[PDB]
């Protein structure tokens, strides 16, 4: 099973023509992030067969040079997000490594699908592309991962991400949940939650190799 087949099935099931037309207009008319060639970078770097972990995000970062198609990741020489800083602090406390690389392409290559639920945003306007169709698309992605894979870890940070438990078959997959790494919630259960080692313990228990969350 490959993403091309899944994407085709989704675009067959639902009519995305109005969404495609809107995004065409938006990219030619406004400043939309990430760069268009990166909208599906999570999928490009983590082929369907390689998925071991899914981490859900929100919409992309909306500042220059930040977003590049992976949830929570920023490019080098971009403003560094507080949630990512807290993810890295917990990683250092959990696994032990201090990451210096600001982007998460390492994690994607290891099999971590870094899936925003909304895949575009206008510059400087958080949530500007909410409710245009992306949530239908990314729900169907989540469901396809749950349906066609076995023994994947779904890491669901924050209540909105946790609503997606309805799309996940908990008899075949692991769910790790906690509050979100944002400063507004991190001190009430994200720090000390050890999601990275919990994910690896699960993967090892089902005969899979762990994620290398550290610098490569």
């Amino acid at each position: 099973m490959e993403w091309s087949q899944i994407f085709h099935d989704i675009t067959t099931k639902h009519d995305f023509k109005a969404m495609h037309d809107f995004l065409e207009k938006e990219y030619s008319t406004a400043i939309v992030y990430p760069d268009r060639e990166n909208i599906y970078q999570a999928f490009d770097l983590t082929p369907f067969e390689n998925i071991k972990v899914v981490i859900l995000g929100q919409d992309p970062y909306h500042g220059p040079n930040q977003a590049h198609g992976l949830a929570f990741s920023v490019q080098p020489n971009a403003k560094f997000p507080p949630s990512l800083r807290n993810m890295y602090k917990e990683l250092a406390d959990d696994i032990g490594c201090v990451r210096q690389t600001p982007h998460l392409q390492d994690w994607a290559r290891e099999g971590v699908l870094l899936l925003n639920t909304v895949l575009t945003v206008r510059q400087g306007e958080a949530n500007s592309h909410r409710d245009i169709g992306w949530e239908t698309f990314t729900d169907e992605i989540i469901k396809a991962v749950s349906d066609y894979k076995e023994h994947v870890v779904f890491i669901l940070w924050g209540k909105p991400a946790q609503q997606k438990i309805k799309l996940i078959d908990t008899s075949k997959h692991c769910i790790i949940k906690s509050v979100h790494p944002s400063p507004l919630s991190a001190y009430r259960g994200f720090f000390g939650s050890k999601p990275y080692s919990k994910a690896n313990t699960y993967l090892e228990s089902v005969g899979k190799s762990p994620i290398n969350w550290c610098e490569s």
